[PDB]
């Protein structure tokens, strides 16, 4: 049942949102990272400072070795692993066990983040971006590959509203309609590998950033539940900052808050801090639809932090811009639904909205 799937998200702000899996027979229970940006089933399997709980697959009556490595880095740090199948279920998700590829990680440099509560990564992108590479079957694939569950899965991630605790749920198979309110509307997904999407337009507080609409998508944008904030290219992001400091200037703020540095306390002036809106390609050509959201979601509580940030690859529409919806990754049907979600943060003046069509007489870069 999808109620019994309703809030089967937890997580830190900031630190991601993660659902209750287990791996292994008998059933080895892990918190996992729920991460629509990247593609492969990974899991704490070793001992590490930030971790107290681990894979352990000599525990696993079922567990088999598939004698293949799994090396990852990426600037920052590192994971790297040894590639192995098992049984994995979701308790508070669909009721089935499926056999899907695991990544035991063995080593990590800057991969778990201290006291976020999560072992491991469930990556639901696509097997192209897989590591090492698209012949590892990504879990979400072996799931509708095993199961009758349906080829769409669902993020409500409510945030807030010690670290604050932020709650959700993922509705694999379906959408549950007491989990939004009004139109869901897609955009399609341009390639199956991200989940990459087309931003036609952008404005802030009703203002047009007014740019060749291939700057939004410069070199690509993507919906990654696994990225906290709203990252936008750089031009993009320099222009959303000066019209968000325009719209804000009644009170000045550190350029360091601006850039995402440091924090900023009342103990706050929300109607200060313009709406923004992201214009997505419709499912028609020429057609779009909003997202708005408000500083309630890119200002997150720490007292906030400013959670838009500069990209160098390209724009990144993380949990700051789901957290004010319902997101459907419909890849049945290779699109990406968006409603108002029954849980989004909203004043008595304004509130996030999914509003569309909006009608144009090539943004994808
Ligand atoms: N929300 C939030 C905020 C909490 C951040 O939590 C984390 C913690 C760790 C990671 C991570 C480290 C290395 C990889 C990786 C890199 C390449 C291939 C496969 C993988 Cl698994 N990842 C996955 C990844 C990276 C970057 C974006 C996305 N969406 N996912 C990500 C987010």
């Amino acid at each position: 049942s999808f109620v019994e799937m309703v809030d089967n998200l937890r997580g830190k702000s900031g630190q991601g949102y993660y659902v209750e899996m287990t791996v292994g027979s008998p059933p080895q229970t892990l918190n996992i990272l729920v991460d629509t940006g990247s593609s492969n089933f990974a899991v704490g399997a070793a001992p590490h400072p930030f971790l107290h709980r681990y894979y352990q697959r000599q525990l696993s009556s079922t567990y088999r070795d598939l004698r293949k490595g799994v090396y990852v880095p990426y600037t920052q740090g590192k994971w790297e692993g040894e590639l192995g199948t098992d049984l994995v279920s979701i308790p508070h998700g669909p009721n089935v066990t499926v056999r899907a590829n695991i990544a035991a990680i063995t080593e990590s440099d800057k991969f778990f983040i201290n006291g976020s509560n999560w072992e491991g990564i469930l990556g639901l992108a696509y097997a192209e971006i897989a590591r090492p590479d698209d012949s590892l079957e990504p879990f979400f694939d072996s799931l509708v590959k095993q199961t009758h569950v349906p080829n769409l899965f669902s993020l409500q991630l409510c945030g807030a509203g010690v670290l604050a605790s932020v709650g959700g749920s993922m509705i694999i198979g379906g959408i549950d309609h007491s989990l939004y309110t009004g139109s869901l509307w897609y955009t399609p997904i341009r390639r199956e590998w991200y989940y990459e999407v087309i931003i036609v337009r952008v404005e802030i507080n009703g203002q047009d950033l007014k740019m060749d609409c291939k700057e939004y998508n410069y070199d690509k944008s993507i919906v990654d539940s696994g990225t906290t904030n709203l990252r936008l290219p750089k031009k993009v992001f320099e222009a959303a900052v000066k019209s968000i400091k325009a719209a804000s200037s009644t009170e000045k703020f550190p350029d360091g808050f601006w850039l995402g540095e440091q924090l900023v306390c009342w103990q706050t002036p929300w109607n200060i801090f313009p709406v923004i809106s992201l214009y997505l390609m419709g499912e028609v050509t020429n057609q779009s639809f909003r997202i708005t959201i408000l500083p309630q979601q890119y200002l997150r509580p720490v007292c906030y932090k400013f959670a838009i940030s500069q990209s160098s690859t390209g724009t990144v529409m993380g949990a700051v811009i789901m957290e004010g919806f319902y997101v459907v990754f419909d890849r049945a049907r290779k699109r990406i639904g968006f409603a108002v979600s029954a849980c989004h943060v909203h004043d008595e003046f304004r509130t996030a909205a999914v509003e569309g069509p909006f009608v144009t007489l090539d943004c994808g870069y």
